[PDB]
Parts: structure tokens; C-alpha cells; sequence
């Protein structure tokens, strides 16, 4: 039920990603990928496993990260995947630098 000291800062992170500030940057990220949507040929061939901030907050909501580095390795992954699936020029590439931005130096100040 209590969040553990890191996982309660990973908590606040998740927050301020969801936060009004970052929305013009963040709402590729608040759902799943809906790649007919996106019109996103072989997103699910290329994309094994799919990653979004709704999924990262229903897992920190119901208590299921058991430490922060599972949590890290989420909010990596749905990057990462951003970036595997698209070119380098592509405007959601750019939205998900400013975005990981907030996240890798928030994630850094994770108390020990």
C-alpha cells in the first residue's frame, strides 16, 4: 500500500509528466499507441512491447513496481520504442527528447 521512499519520487515524476506544463510535448504518450490511428504500418511487428504513461500510472496506481528501476525501465521503454519505430526528423521523435528530458534529470535526483 505505502510506496517505498523511491517509489513515492517516482510517483511525483510520473505526475509532472502528466502535468499540464508538458502537454503540448506529451500527449503522444498518455495512451497506448493506436497504430490503425496513427496509420503506423507493422507498429506491433516492430514494436514487441508496447509502452505508454496510462500503463506506467494503472502499475503505480495498483502498487506494482517493486522498486524504481522497474519503473525507469518502463518510462525507458516507451521511449525507446518512440524512437525505434520512427525516423529522426519526425516531429514525435522531438516530442519524446523534451519529454525523457524532464524525466532522466527528475529520475537522477531519486534520493538513495
Amino acid at each position: 500500500g505505502k510506496l517505498s521512499e523511491q517509489l513515492k519520487h517516482c510517483n511525483g515524476i510520473l505526475k509532472e509528466l502528466l502535468s499540464k506544463k508538458h502537454a503540448a510535448y506529451a500527449w503522444p504518450f498518455y495512451k497506448p499507441v493506436d497504430a490503425s490511428a496513427l496509420g503506423a504500418h507493422d507498429y506491433h511487428d516492430i514494436i514487441k512491447h508496447p509502452m505508454d504513461l496510462s500503463t506506467v500510472k494503472r502499475k503505480m496506481e495498483n502498487r506494482d513496481y517493486r522498486d524504481a528501476q522497474e519503473f525507469a525501465a518502463d518510462v525507458r521503454l516507451m521511449f525507446s520504442n518512440c524512437y525505434k519505430y520512427n525516423p529522426p526528423d519526425h516531429d514525435v521523435v522531438a516530442m519524446a527528447r523534451k519529454l525523457q528530458d524532464v524525466f532522466e534529470f527528475r529520475y537522477a535526483k531519486m534520493p538513495d
